[PDB]
DNA sequence: TAACAGTGGCCTTATTAAATGACTTCTCCATGATCTAC
């Protein structure tokens, strides 16, 4: 049918940062249609068409509920508060690279205390070189990144806004 | 008017090439929830 949103390297409007958001957007949708093969699996029925320098989103029912399921599952939380974002192969990266990668988005990114809340600094002790040291990183229970999609969508109607966004 | 215009051997031997301590101090935050006045 008609995508709701489409997104494009051609388009004249974009600067370099909106193209690495459509990138962004390009690994998050590959490496999630790896994890849900089926549209009915994914919530809304969210489907998309992924080109070499375009990308175009369907789904059926309400914008805010499909949108949301697609934000909460690109950026996620594990058990020890690091951010999960499920566009990089988290599977294979390490720990270490894992909590440089957390560090610095919430360095650069998240600097501000109101786009996250933070939880306890946990520490972990792994051996190197029959040496333990303890990294100690501030784990964080949200950042406005999980949540956007309310800011994307009306309060009331929960449709995709079709004004400008601050 | 002539024939010479120095023949030698050396051209530094030692020793030490820095010892200290300092390697910026302050400040100017951004943003949203809430208080409050109109």
């Amino acid at each position: 049918t008609q995508p709701k949103i489409s997104l494009s390297l051609h388009a004249a409007d974009t600067t370099i940062m909106h193209r690495v958001g459509m990138t962004g957007l390009y690994m998050t949708l590959k490496r999630l249609e790896k994890q849900y093969p089926l549209s009915r699996q994914r919530g809304g029925h969210i489907s998309w068409f992924l080109t070499a320098d375009t990308i175009e989103l369907f789904w059926e029912g309400s914008d805010f509920i499909a949108l949301s399921w697609l934000i909460n599952e690109s950026f996620q939380l594990d058990d020890t508060g690091l951010i999960h974002l499920v566009g990089l192969d988290n599977d294979r990266i390490d720990l270490r690279q894992k909590i440089h990668i957390h560090e610095g988005i919430c360095g650069v990114f998240l600097r501000l205390n109101k786009f996250y809340q933070a939880g306890e600094i946990i520490n972990t002790e792994l051996r190197f070189e029959e040496k333990q040291v303890e990294y100690q990183y501030k784990s964080l229970t949200w950042y406005a990144h999980q949540t956007f999609a309310e800011k994307l969508c009306e309060a009331d109607t929960q449709q995709l806004r079709h004004d400008y966004i601050q």
